[PDB]
């Protein structure tokens, strides 16, 4: 029994955190294979990143300007090219701890594990989801950037974040392992901002879902509803639409507790119009978003 | 900026968890040096968990009883000695990857990282808090025993919890690494039951100033309290005592943020009396407890 926040284990990905310094700022770096991943802003200054010339930056620098250190070992950099918002470095050696893995790239609603580090020194686990407006609320002070989220499927580590930067409301925006932002974001330091965000509303219904696993029974009730009917509530409560993928993705969710995903849907449409009612769920008094379906299926399982 | 409950990068731990084998039942263990820990109730038949006699149910075993499973390796057990309620078995094999390790026993309020395990193979990395009524708030399913709670302070993992049983109030309970039971429970699955959970008064007081630091201040107010009258009136809303132990830890934070220890003192009392009223603190609905003063300071700083 129980239930919670829960990250994949760090192990893999520790093993591939270096740190890399490019005149005074320095960040993490990922080494895989013989390159080591990082963003592009490690190459400017205070008055670059105003408004930044990457190629032109990048032309300048050359090989011997980055370090990059894999613990107390000392990497050489033979290659430096550019793939979007992330920087490439070509080192000499191959990571001889790379791990089974993939680049990929993932959709809001969907979650993640983020290792935060510091001097290319892992500190921190922790799960995320990308929001809805292409942020992450994620726990960063000034070291991080270069911190990777990530999920592990069976032996492989599929990287899909890459932390660049705090928003000035106290979340993060980042780009996959290809350097393509998540949201409408560039990697310059100027007036940029959070969208407005929603509640990933198949998220909130899985969640639910593992608390009636879990015992918490209270907020079911007699009713169903449809779509239409709920995506009225969602749009009035400021969450994602349903969608009929989402019902069918929580189809196992529906079986194995005899609650149809409508059936569970009247239950938060209940929640939505007269809140908690001084009860909690699964401890928390916050519908909780940032659990999927998957998520729920592979911690009760 | 941000505030998330971070778990510890579980890589050190991973490197250590095998799988153990007696009769039919498999349950995780924890692989340091030539000696593998494990829950001893793995050597308990269908018959033996409500009044097991564990020495003579050891004493019947041989080393070959023992199946020790290191990934693909099998271990090959050379001795076997009882260490309160685990078993340390002797393997013949020194883990490779052991790291700079201790054993901690760790007092209520105090956290830890947990990676949950099963068949000996990682599945997740959550971080927990051990409460006053000695249990921990878990997510474990049937095969986790074993399973181990740590910190890591400077690259030493300090391991300070096994995972044995689940009470049937859906929490945990488990030992220190030197088999010690925390709290009342033993292992036998006799009816023994959680003492009433209160919360843990220091580590909310810390999360309050966390609050603050990240920019929150709405819910100070211009009162102070005594620590007495602030216990007289936590005490009724099943709230830790708070001593001049937790006051002095305090003290770093009060002086980072100007608010002295009483007055958050006052600031909690009302928090209690008026709720939150619809707003939240570092992104929750209620009063978290699940972070120590040390914590705070490492998260934030
Ligand atoms: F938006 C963004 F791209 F993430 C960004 C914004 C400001 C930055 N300042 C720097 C270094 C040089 C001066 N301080 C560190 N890198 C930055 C990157
Ligand atoms: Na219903």
């Amino acid at each position: 029994s129980g239930f919670r926040k829960m990250a994949f284990p760090s192990g893999k990905v520790e093993g591939c955190m270096v740190q890399v310094t490019c005149g005074t700022t320095t960040l993490n770096g990922l080494w895989l294979d013989d390159v080591v991943y990082c963003p592009r802003h490690v190459i400017c200054t205070s008055e670059d990143m105003l408004n930044p010339n990457y190629e032109d930056l990048l032309i300048r620098k050359s090989n011997h300007n980055f370090l990059v250190q894999a613990g107390n070992v000392q990497l050489r950099v033979i290659g430096h090219s550019m793939q979007n918002c992330v920087l490439k470095l070509k080192v000499d050696t191959a990571n001889p701890k790379t791990p089974k893995y993939k680049f990929v790239r993932i959709q809001p609603g969907q979650t993640f594990s983020v290792l935060a580090c510091y001097n290319g020194s892992p500190s921190g686990v922790y799960q995320c989801a990308m929001r809805p407006n292409f942020t992450i609320k994620g726990s960063f002070l000034n070291g991080s950037c270069g911190s990777v989220g990530f999920n592990i499927d069976y032996d492989c580590v599929s990287f899909c974040y890459m932390h660049h930067m705090e928003l000035p409301t106290g979340v993060h925006a980042g780009t996959d392992l290809e350097g393509n932002f998540y949201g409408p974001f560039v990697d310059r330091q100027t007036a940029q901002a959070a969208g407005t965000d929603t509640t990933i509303t198949v998220n909130v219904l899985a969640w639910l879902y593992a608390a009636v696993i879990n015992g918490d029974r209270w907020f079911l009730n007699r009713f169903t509803t449809t779509l239409n009917d709920f995506n009225l509530v969602a749009m009035k409560y400021n969450y994602e639409p349903l969608t009929q993928d989402h019902v069918d993705i929580l189809g196992p969710l529906s079986a194995q507790t005899g609650i149809a995903v409508l059936d569970m849907c009247a239950s938060l449409k209940e929640l939505l119009q007269n809140g908690m009612n001084g009860r909690t769920i699964l401890g928390s008094a916050l519908l909780e978003d940032e659990f999927t379906p998957f998520d729920v299926v592979r911690q009760c399982s």
